[PDB]
């Protein structure tokens, strides 16, 4: 099973959910999430054709599955804070939180030195701010919606804070930082995550709808 293998599996999950979004598609809902895999898919095709596999000291980084990050994960929390009822200042917070987090992880990416553990520092706090809105202001809100929209909410939540919190957890311990696990177990685990944050955030969305 070789680094290429495992990207063209991932490629083909975000191609799947990418058309039953679009097929199923309130047409905001439906869009975004075309655009969370849909974009993702294009970043896997990418990867999976050699393009974008930068060296950076000892390590090899994957330049493309950043820039996915940076583009997909604002509509992620786009596509909760519409289910919450946030208004556009609250939206400005959430994303610019969620900004800091993955541009501090490609900088630390990109860097050879242990400053690189200095701006995955500041992403980790960045993300505790995130994880603050999510769970209180944001859930605060979502209450004032009806009784199912608010279900769905908590549900999209939890999954996404759950998931997201083990990323830092795989970066540390992958090739960017100690470098113990192995680049086939990291991107393995890597793919695993994208396919349930994007595509079965989705689906669950889906059946609720
Ligand atoms: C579809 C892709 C998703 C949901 C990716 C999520 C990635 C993260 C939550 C990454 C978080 C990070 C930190 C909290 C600190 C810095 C390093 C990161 C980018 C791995
Ligand atoms: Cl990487």
């Amino acid at each position: 099973v070789g680094l290429t293998t495992l990207f063209w599996l991932g490629a083909i999950g975000m191609l799947v959910g990418t058309l039953a979004f679009a097929w199923a598609g309130e047409r905001r809902y439906y869009v975004t999430l075309v655009g969370i895999s849909g974009i993702a898919a294009v970043a896997y095709v990418v990867m999976a054709l050699g393009v974008g596999w930068v060296p950076v000291a000892e390590r090899t980084v994957f330049a493309p599955r950043y820039i996915d990050w940076i583009l997909t994960t604002p509509l992620i929390v786009y596509f909760l804070g519409l289910l919450a009822g946030l208004d556009s200042r609250e939206f400005g917070i959430v994303i610019t939180l969620n900004t800091v987090v993955m541009l501090a992880g490609f900088a630390g990416a990109m860097v050879p030195g242990i400053e690189r553990y200095a701006l995955f520092g500041m992403g980790a706090v960045a993300f505790l701010g995130l994880v603050y809105y999510l769970v209180g202001p944001m859930t605060e809100s979502a209450s004032q919606r009806s009784s199912g929209i608010k279900s769905l909410y908590v549900r999209l939540r939890n999954l996404t804070v759950i998931l997201w919190a083990i990323y830092p957890f795989i970066w540390l311990l992958g090739p960017p930082g100690v470098a113990l696990l192995t680049p086939t177990v990291d991107v393995a685990l890597i793919v695993y995550l994208d396919l349930v944050t994007k595509v079965g955030f989705g689906f669950i969305a889906l059946d609720a709808a």
